[PDB]
């Protein structure tokens, strides 16, 4: 084996935040090594609809602000990675959970394309919204294995997948 010393890391070095306007991979969002090409939008009445999948992980707070709960409809890749963040989110901050303030969008906020009409895209931050905590947020958020995360607000961490 590799030696004494690459075992489990008695005391790991700490991850690095993200900065304000970061993105990782450093690369366009749509790029083959981050979130790939968008496919265009899905709407309530189409048949891509019936691929999305609702997330009623207790352990994530989804904002709802529409009340429709379209939030929580989301591809699979977006759910695995979602749940994943979730349980890392805790692991990090006790007491702390991680809260969606937008996933899929049937409302056009998000320019002409955007990964958030396909449910593809999740707008994050902490449950306590302490703003100081997004950097590590979205470390987290890379960590756990989403395709592409965007440190794009100080209100915010957008964090994406590829398709399927
Ligand atoms: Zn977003």
């Amino acid at each position: 084996g590799p030696g004494r010393g690459f075992g489990k890391r008695r005391h790991p070095k700490k991850l690095t935040p993200l900065a304000y306007k970061q993105f990782i991979p450093n690369v366009a969002e749509k790029t083959l090594g981050a979130s790939g090409r968008y496919e265009g939008k899905i709407s309530r009445n189409s048949e891509r609809f019936k691929e999305l999948t609702p997330n009623y992980n207790p352990d994530i707070i989804f904002k709802d602000e529409e009340n429709t709960g379209a939030d929580r409809l989301m591809t699979q890749r977006c759910k695995d990675k979602l749940n994943a963040l979730a349980i890392s989110v805790m692991n990090q901050w006790p007491g702390v959970k991680l809260r969606v303030t937008e996933g899929w969008d049937e409302d056009g906020h998000h320019s002409e394309e955007s990964l958030h009409y396909e449910g593809r895209a999740v707008d994050i931050t902490t449950s306590d919204r302490d703003r100081s905590k997004y950097g590590m947020l979205a470390r987290l958020a890379v960590e756990a294995g989403f395709d592409w995360v965007y440190y794009e607000s100080k209100a915010h961490i957008h964090c994406s997948v590829k398709a399927e």
